[PDB]
């Protein structure tokens, strides 16, 4: 294999980490090779679920003790920590919240979270490197409680960064936010790539294909297939009562990526850094309510 960058895999990864036989698990997670047949049974159908009040209830629960899970993750990140180290501590405060780590054992994915650096695009596997000052790193969370996923993530600064590090992470953050503001029923789910594209070529900077934002609810990924780029052929309309994520991926350089020999580690294909940022969103009778949302504080980690 032929590494894009710099970074490489830092092995041995420590044995799985086991999740105590009382929190609830996901249909995948005692499946050998990790398959959702729950997902299966609904692939390549684009009907949306209308949540019930209680499937609301569900779900703002479980992206409230998400978000407190990703800020325990902020917490750890300075020169010298592990991916594994960060993994560790949300795995267990996954488990102190009677939740269980959504990613882990997902298609067989090894870890409880996926942490990204540099020009890893998403699902990077947390291993023994420690982080460098001037990183960029994202951690990507979610959790499973009573039947019900919520998922969101954030990119982070590792001590000082360089210039263009600065405007990478904030024009993907902003790029998230418009399109949250345009959220609301009767919008179509195609919009939202037009929105984010736009924002990010005014910066000078590319947008992932291979990776969309997603419904979730009692399935972890389903309908709708949120794409991020301009005039995509995204199918539906958003009604009261939906719930799904957006988490765009920016790119430095071009937009192509490829996927490392692990089958999991998405990279940029010409070795330039990438940014990513995700919410779980319900749609409201007028708008959008962020599930996984800060209740404590104005502003993302990188800004605060
Ligand atoms: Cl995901
Ligand atoms: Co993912
Ligand atoms: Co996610
Ligand atoms: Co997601
Ligand atoms: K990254």
């Amino acid at each position: 294999y032929r590494y894009t960058g710099k970074l490489r895999p830092h092995y041995p990864l420590m044995p799985t980490r086991p999740v105590p036989s009382y929190i609830q698990r996901p249909d995948y997670a005692d499946h050998p090779l990790g398959m959702s047949e729950s997902e299966q049974a609904l692939k390549g159908t684009s009907q949306i679920k209308l949540l019930s009040s209680e499937d609301i209830e569900g779900m703002r629960l479980v992206c409230r003790l998400a978000r407190e899970v990703l800020d325990v993750a902020a917490g750890m990140i300075k020169p010298g920590v592990t991916t594994e180290e960060i993994d560790h501590a949300v795995h267990l405060a996954c488990i102190a919240r009677n939740c269980y780590p959504s990613p882990l054992n997902y298609y067989n994915f090894p870890k409880s979270c996926c942490t990204s650096v540099n020009e890893v695009i998403c699902h990077g596997i947390p291993d023994r490197r420690p982080l460098q000052e001037g990183d960029i790193v994202n951690v990507d969370i979610t959790l499973y409680r009573n039947g019900y996923h919520g998922d969101l993530n954030e990119t982070f600064f590792v001590g000082e960064v360089d210039d263009g590090a600065r405007k990478l992470v904030q024009t993907t953050y902003e790029c998230l936010m418009q399109a949250i503001d345009a959220v609301k029923p009767g919008v179509r789910y195609r919009e939202l790539g037009n929105i984010i594209q736009k924002h990010a070529q005014a910066n000078g900077f590319s947008v992932v294909r291979s990776y969309c934002g997603h419904g979730i609810h009692k399935l972890f990924h389903t309908a709708p297939n949120v794409p991020h780029y301009a005039k995509n052929k995204a199918v539906g309309v958003m009604k009261s009562g939906h719930v799904f994520t957006i988490e765009p991926m920016i790119c430095e350089g071009g937009w192509q990526d490829e996927t490392w020999p692990d089958g999991w580690t998405a990279v940029t294909r010409d070795g330039k850094r990438s940014a990513q940022f995700e919410h779980t969103l319900l749609v409201t009778d007028t708008g959008c309510e962020i599930l996984t949302r800060r209740l404590d504080s104005a502003r993302p980690h990188f800004m605060s």
